[PDB]
């Protein structure tokens, strides 16, 4: 039996985690969902509640706790812990009765309660690539001090790579630690790309796009229009399998259907493939490192027919090599990355600047950046990438208003 | 470091295996081939043990035994222990200073090393699709006696299926032994196909093909008798009853699917739905070096996958009418007993028929389902040389009663 607390449970990670639980547990009794979290969401939190029942409820937001109470007591025969704040996140990370913890919490937020996740050595499904951009170098030395905890990725593109990979062989290290693609034998990484809504646009089209044409959460959809989720996801591979960034290619596959692959030192090649769904990558990384049985669509190759392949325009996606760019330099340069896009995403969202101003913001941010000493100890590693992750919005949006 | 033998070394799959050893052995003493044996080609073997220097030699023509001793000669501080026909093929089975077997011999004839390799608790790379598809019972049940013995697939797709597997898995079971898709949480197999060189033709263009049309452009230089199984998709018939007999799974979760461009070379479908390809150029490289590496992998100068560039990659359902000896072989596996031995046997014969331009393309499949029609079933011996004594009358009865049918003609 798998313990599972859900963190972000009401967000689109969330829902489909809750999806894929409910249908495994309808062939066996294999997941227990302990503990659901949320930011506001209240009503959406109490349906939850009503059909999983969890030892533990969340939220955030304390202004509305009392809502919370009054919807629960009406549920017959249950009585949870209800909690709130950061306090009531690290309660449910310390509790004995949870084994896995999956982090479905959007944007650089989600990086408190994995650590605290780490702290007490829990298995951790983290789809929020964000804290793996910004504070990489810190979950790798959490990760060393904390030797029984683990990151299992479930971003479907690294989730696909997890997969190629032999048991065998990941047994004896674990994600995001020092020599990970050496003991794996790994030599390259093909790291499918959608390509996004864009993909077929010229220079001058592109000049002109809008939010509406761009338009999961409506953040990752304008990174996957400019393609740098596929940046920061370059850069979620290095650290998470430890491969050079000269080793990882950037593929276009519109079909979605081979979601990466890993080529071994032999070159061979190892590739995973299903339909585009995040049932499969959330349930392999509650799973792992056994398969459990599920009702889902089998995939029909012939019904596919043809899947294709082709390499990015780095002049029509410039944001690409700006992740490459930071990625390389390594040092605090991929905080910067992601704390400067987050605010230019934002701005195109809301129709203030343009297309290619995106990319421009982000590159002059990085530009005015310069690396720092790297803090030895855990905590103050933590406030360093804080603040330059402040720093780096504030300068975006200085650049923005002169 | 990996001592090796190779069965059949001047063959197709014997010179890829010495091609990727000796670019391997480049990078770092990894090999040492220990073994070379062969049929009659004498002066390939000369020059083999040139650049090898292997402890022993074989051969299997006792006719030109004498002229092997003489050559040898030629090559200097070199003696070696040159052996011949079946005694010396023991011999090299039972030395204690070689690991692992690669037998490239072709058709059934392969299955006496295989047997003799599996007795004496050695590695096996098994290339020989013919002796899984005739003696998979066979193969079993002495694996299963001799339980540090490991047949490892060789053929591309099953290699491709093997390394698609999680070795955690893999390491709990083995090859050819029962629950062995279980233990895996394997759910389904597609086994993809070439589709050979007669793929896009009508029925009536079909009817009259000859073996110059299936012979004259091969991906890579092949043996006649696969490029003809390749030709009429029997190849894939033979192979979806090793895909049986290997990894244990039933033969409606077995789908034969043709992708012509040769990049994913076989995917496993487990039991959450998720599927898992390995993709590479075509070559037999790759497939052989994992079959010696295993559980492990090992450096290679290869050519890296250029996905951009190869940029498309199609897959599409085989036509049954059209490729007949697919549905033969399928019903041939479903029955089970003898009958994929009775398939093999009939097989070799028909194949070697429209090889020699005596028979056209759908007679192929008449004779061999003419022939499984007229087999009935018999008891399976229990004891494992009664077995494959009984397995080798009933390929001698088929291949008699093919010619038979040819010849009421
Ligand atoms: N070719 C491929 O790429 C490929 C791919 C998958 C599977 N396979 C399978 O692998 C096997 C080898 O195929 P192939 O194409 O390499 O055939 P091949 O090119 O014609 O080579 C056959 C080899 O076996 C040797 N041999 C034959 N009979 C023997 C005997 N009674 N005793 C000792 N040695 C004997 C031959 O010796 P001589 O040279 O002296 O005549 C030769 O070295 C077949 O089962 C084939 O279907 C092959
Ligand atoms: C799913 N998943 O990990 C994303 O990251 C969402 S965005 C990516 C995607 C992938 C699959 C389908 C559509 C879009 P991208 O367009 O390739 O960046
Ligand atoms: C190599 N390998 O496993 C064979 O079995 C040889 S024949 C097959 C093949 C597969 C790949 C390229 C060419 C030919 P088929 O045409 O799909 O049967
Ligand atoms: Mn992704
Ligand atoms: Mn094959």
């Amino acid at each position: 039996p798998i313990n599972v607390a859900i963190f972000g449970s009401t967000g689109s990670i969330g829902t489909n985690a809750l999806n894929i639980i409910r249908e495994c547990n309808k062939i066996e009794n294999v997941f227990n969902v302990k503990a659901l979290y949320v930011n506001k969401s209240v009503n959406e939190l109490y349906e939850q509640a009503r059909e999983f029942l969890p030892e533990y409820l969340c939220i955030h937001d304390k202004s509305v706790y009392e809502e919370l109470k009054e919807l629960v007591k009406n549920i017959k025969d249950y009585k949870p812990i209800i909690l709130c704040g950061d306090e009531g996140m690290k309660e449910i990370c310390s509790s004995n009765s949870i084994d896995k913890i999956v982090i479905g919490i959007d944007s650089f937020q989600g990086l408190y309660s994995t650590m605290y996740a780490i702290m007490n050595n829990k298995i951790v499904a983290l789809a929020n690539k964000e804290s793996i951009v910004s504070a990489g170098f810190f979950l790798k030395k959490l990760l060393n001090i904390h030797k029984n905890a683990k990151i299992i990725p479930v971003d479907s593109e690294h989730s696909a790579i997890f997969q190629c990979l032999d048991n065998n062989k990941v047994l004896k290290t674990k994600c995001l630690q020092d020599n990970f693609s050496k003991i794996n034998n790994i030599n390259k990484i093909f790291l499918c790309s959608s390509g996004g809504p864009f993909q077929n646009l010229t220079m001058d089209e592109l000049k002109n796009v809008t939010s509406e044409n761009a338009l999961m959460g409506k953040k990752i959809t304008i990174d996957s229009a400019t393609m740098m989720n596929k940046g920061l996801e370059v850069i979620e591979t290095h650290f998470l399998f430890d491969v050079d960034y000269n080793d990882i290619e950037v593929i276009v596959h519109k079909e979605c259907i081979i979601h990466s692959c890993v080529e071994f030192i032999d070159k061979s090649v190892i590739s995973q493939m299903y339909y585009p769904d995040m049932q499969i990558p959330i349930l392999y990384s509650l799973t792992w490192p056994d398969r459990i049985k599920t009702n889902l669509k089998p995939l029909d190759l012939a019904q596919v027919s043809t899947l294709t392949f082709h390499k990015p325009s780095l002049e029509h996606f410039p944001c690409i090599k700006l992740a490459y760019q930071a990625g390389i330099k390594g040092n605090f340069y991929p905080t910067v990355l992601n704390a400067s896009n987050e605010i230019a995403n934002n701005l195109f969202l809301n129709n203030k600047i343009k297309y290619f101003d995106i990319s421009s913001i982000i590159s002059q941010v990085l530009e005015s950046f310069n690396s720092q000493k790297v803090s030895e100890n855990s905590e103050d590693l933590m406030k360093q990438i804080l603040q330059i992750h402040s720093w780096a919005k504030d300068k975006a949006t200085d650049i923005y208003n002169k």
